[PDB]
Parts: C-alpha cells; structure tokens; sequence
C-alpha cells in the first residue's frame, strides 16, 4: 500500500500522482497489479477548508475519472489507467 | 440555503461541497438550525457529470443523503 | 474538437499525438475536460479514406478508450 | 449508462458487479428508476451476459452494445 496518512495534503497528493504514474507504466510494460492500494486514514471533513488526506485523495480520484473502492476503513483500491 | 454545483467542473464542485459541508456541520453542531445541506447537482457528459461525482464523494465519506427531487440532494449534517 | 478531416495521415497523427499529450498533462494537473473530441471526417464511394482507420489504430496501440458517438467524431477518454 | 467499453474483461466485470450492487441496493431501499443501462461496447459482452444470467438479472437489448438491466 501507498501510505499517505498524516502527510501535508500537497505532499500526499504529489506522491499519489507520482506513484499512480509509475505503477501505471509498470502495469503496461510488465505484469502485476491493475490497481494501487492507498492508505488515507478515515477522516472525512476538511479542517479550515483544507482537505484531510481522505477527502483530498478521493476528490482527486473522482475528478480524474479513477474507479476505486474501499478495501477496509481508511484504505482504498484504486484502479490504474 | 442551497449549494448550486450545476455547471461547475467536477474538481471545483467537490471542493465547494467539502468546504460547505465542513462549515455547515461546524455551525449546526455549535448553534443548531437546519440539520441538512441542500445541494443542487443539476437541472437535467459521462465522467463529467456532477451528480455521480457528488454521490461517490458522499458515500465514500459516509454522508447520508436523500434525493428529494431530481438534481436536488438533501445531505444530513 | 480536434478536426483532422482532409489532412495527410502523417500530419493528422502528428496533431493527434501532440494534442493528446498536452490535454492529458493538462488533465493530470489541472481542472479541464475529461476527454478529447476528434473529428476524423466524412469518408457515395470513390475509394479509401485513411484518416479514421489511422487514428483508430493509433488510439488502440496506446490503449486509449474511445467511442464513435457523433458520426465521424471519436470521443477519446483522457488518461 | 454504466460504460464498460474499452475495459479489460476482468476489470469490466468487477466494476459491473460493484455498480449493480449499489444500484440494486438503491432501488431496494428507495424504489424509483427500476433499471440500469449498461454499455458493453463496440470479449466483454459474453462475460457480462453470463454474469447477468447467472445472477438472475432480467435484461434486454436497447441497441447493439447496450443493455437494459432490471434492478
């Protein structure tokens, strides 16, 4: 799993983008997983208008047309492009 | 009174939805009032559609809601 | 709304490649549209029209999801 | 419509299962729209049809590549 919990939002998101791109290239040129599991934590709200990691990640995934589902609370399975 | 997301890009729509849910929740718990946020997703695009995006967001974050009339969601705070 | 009709195949695919690359990075980072609309053109018969098949072959070789919604017009899903 | 076109069979099938689960749950809980249209597209059609039949989903074809699935 890519563990993003507890990070500043902009650094969590940078890692997410970087890693989704790496994993997608690995998926296409090699074998392996068609998904990436991501640990976000369970926090649901922004705080002072600033996304907690879960909303930041999920907003990003929805906005960028990613299919995803929950493996267990705080952990998502994200389908690669 | 009503958050109107109809016509926004999905990213901005979810950004407003998040911020307003936080704000309306903080308010409802400190001083009460209406127990819900009315969200207008549309008035009638595939992955560009606001309503499915907003639904996915709500369910992913354990928000309860009802869709009373089409394109209008009542989100429990 | 990339319009490739009537172009030489090499030029059409050059535009396709450049525009896809640009729009996808734009999408990867920014708040724009989720897909690109590509007009391949018309092509009563005289012979062979190469643009649409070339474009389709390019899209498939790079594992793009697409469909032909409006006639002569492919809706290509970005990233 | 739920758009499965262009997806690998395994991924298409999983997405269909998860989406139908949520749509059937929604109909069971709330009534309303009693179907989901599914675009199988253009390998994936037979697997979709096999799954629908195996799970007792009534369905009919709107047009080639597009199914009306009863919830």
């Amino acid at each position: 799993s890519l563990d993003l919990h507890g990070l500043h939002v902009d650094e969590a998101l940078e890692h997410l983008m970087r890693v989704l791109e790496k994993k997608t290239e690995e998926f296409k040129q090699n074998g392996g997983k068609p998904y990436l599991s991501v640990i976000t934590g369970r926090g649901n709200h922004s705080q002072g208008g600033v996304a907690r990691i879960k909303p930041a990640v999920i907003k990003y995934l929805i906005s960028h047309s990613f299919r995803f589902s929950e493996i267990k609370p705080g952990c998502l399975k994200v389908m690669l492009k």
